[PDB]
């Protein structure tokens, strides 16, 4: 129907994240694309080991309600996202204590400064029931924070009014109860 993976990638050009909320093209169907929980894109069930192309398609990700699309000015297609569209693979701290700022980098190279504009959210693992936290990157597209980055964040956490969590950019993001941290 009737332009494929590589052809579609050749039609896109991006210097960066596209202003997809300017665009409301008609829906052309769902494609067999799935962003796995670990950030891997699958096409027709086969992974794409191709970070350039993953960055290119990621530039045109758009969230509507709870679903995800790839959107250009002329076309919109639905994709499947298992969990978050991105994985946060790095976190950088600056400053100290309650004044600290956390800058995250995602697996496609985007940067998100944690704070009110890009909040950190606590969720639990569907599977484990263990804490799985996210950070907002843009326009409702969130990054799941990976193990390596999570464990470094534990060491930069703080307690305020019953909750263990993270200060970034002057705002406090609860992650779990004190009770929970103590377990």
């Amino acid at each position: 129907s009737a332009d494929g993976l590589l052809a579609s990638a050749r039609a896109i050009k991006s210097k960066g994240p596209a202003p997809v909320h300017l665009w409301n093209p008609p829906f052309n169907g769902d494609i067999d694309m799935r962003i796995a929980r670990d950030g891997t894109w699958f096409y027709q069930g086969t992974p794409i080991n191709r970070p350039a192309m993953v960055r290119l398609f990621s530039s045109i990700l758009k969230r509507e309600e709870d679903r995800f699309y790839l959107v250009t000015p002329v076309e919109k297609v639905g994709i499947r996202v298992d969990d978050a569209p991105f994985v946060a693979v790095d976190v950088e701290v600056a400053g100290q204590g309650r004044k600290q700022v956390l800058t995250f980098t995602t697996h496609v190279g985007d940067s998100a400064v944690a704070g009110e504009g890009n909040p950190i959210r606590m969720a639990q693992d569907p599977a484990t029931g263990e804490p799985a936290p996210y950070v907002h990157v843009r326009a409702g597209l969130e990054a799941l924070i990976d193990r390596k980055s999570f464990y470094r964040l534990m060491d930069l956490g703080e307690i305020e009014d019953g909750w263990f969590g993270l200060w970034s950019s002057g705002s406090f993001f609860p992650l779990m109860t004190v009770e929970e941290l103590e377990r």
